[PDB]
């Protein structure tokens, strides 16, 4: 029997009774499936993890659920409804989310507007704040495709690696090459940085070290390069740039925590202008749907 909260409810409910709307997610490895609840009409993501399944993928499965399970109170967390225990399997009942920001950059060719990323960067920053203070926990992972949007118009933390070596792209100098490498710390401070330079991407529609062809020649950049800021050109308000710069401070030591960010013009004015993200979402989605086009062959040896 799995034990589901949901709809403002308690259920008793058989996994066999789910209807299975098929797999979903095949870009994140764990097999999840989109499901519908047929006593009340939800439709939810359903994670399998396989009692025989990688012990390290099952580890971290266990991890993430653990907090999760304990962050009921976090609007800006994906949500867990219950778990069902089988002989072979657990299945975890988990908020369904319509896509990442990755793939709805992908999907979208171009920029994401500065009024959606002004939601995102307050929901996302009281995710970590909350993560942290109630947890203790630093992601060490923030990312565009752990930032999740629904048709309802929600920005949520996903819940992979939510529990917390790392995506070169997204690491601060001091997880490269800390000035003091003794200091226990890792500190929030570097989710700070990979926050700054997600938005400098979906905002652009460019991750903004450019051209890398490796790992390591990701970390020089981080390290040589100025920071990668907001274009000036571009017509983002001066809030959003100063938001993005203090963000990417390459000397942890004057970036800002995340009680600093949450006072700052940037955060503090999107928590209370209205913007209606689910139209946004919603029109996105449907307009990238379909498209049709032949791969161009490989170019024929030639002797030169």
């Amino acid at each position: 029997t799995g034990y589901l909260t949901i709809g403002g409810q308690r259920y008793q409910a058989e996994i066999n009774d789910l209807e299975n709307l098929g797999e979903m997610g095949s870009g994140t490895c764990g097999q999840v499936w989109k499901m519908r609840f047929r006593k009340t009409g939800h439709v939810i993501a359903v994670k399998q993890m396989r009692r025989s399944g990688n012990k390290e993928e099952n580890k971290r499965i266990l991890m993430d659920l653990d907090v999760v399970l304990k962050s009921h109170d976090c609007p800006y967390i994906v949500q867990c409804f219950g778990t069902f225990i089988t002989n072979t399997d657990v299945f975890i009942a988990m908020e369904l989310m319509g896509t990442s920001a990755e793939k709805l950059k992908k999907r979208m060719q171009g920029p994401i507007p500065e009024r959606i990323l002004g939601k995102m960067t307050v929901a996302i920053v009281k995710a970590l704040y909350y993560l942290k203070e109630k947890h203790g926990v630093i992601h060490r992972d923030v990312k565009p495709s752990n930032i999740l949007l629904d048709e309802r118009g929600q920005i949520k933390l996903c819940d992979f690696g939510i529990s917390g070596a790392g995506c070169a792209a997204y690491m601060a100098p001091e997880r490269i090459d800390p000035p003091d490498p003794t200091k226990p710390d890792y500190d929030i401070r570097a989710d700070v940085w990979s926050l700054g330079i997600s938005l400098v991407e979906l905002a652009t529609g460019q991750f903004p070290y450019k051209n890398c062809k490796t790992d390591f020649e990701v970390l020089t950049k981080v390290l040589q390069e100025e920071p990668p800021l907001l274009p000036g050109h571009m017509g983002f308000s001066g809030d959003f740039q100063s938001f993005v710069k203090d963000c990417l401070t390459k000397d942890h030591r004057k970036r800002p925590k995340y009680n600093k960010l949450l006072e700052h013009s940037f955060i503090k004015r999107y928590e209370t202008l209205e913007v209606d993200v689910a139209s946004w979402f919603k029109d996105v989605m449907a307009k990238t749907e379909s498209p049709g086009v032949l791969s161009q062959p490989h170019l024929p040896f030639f002797r030169h």
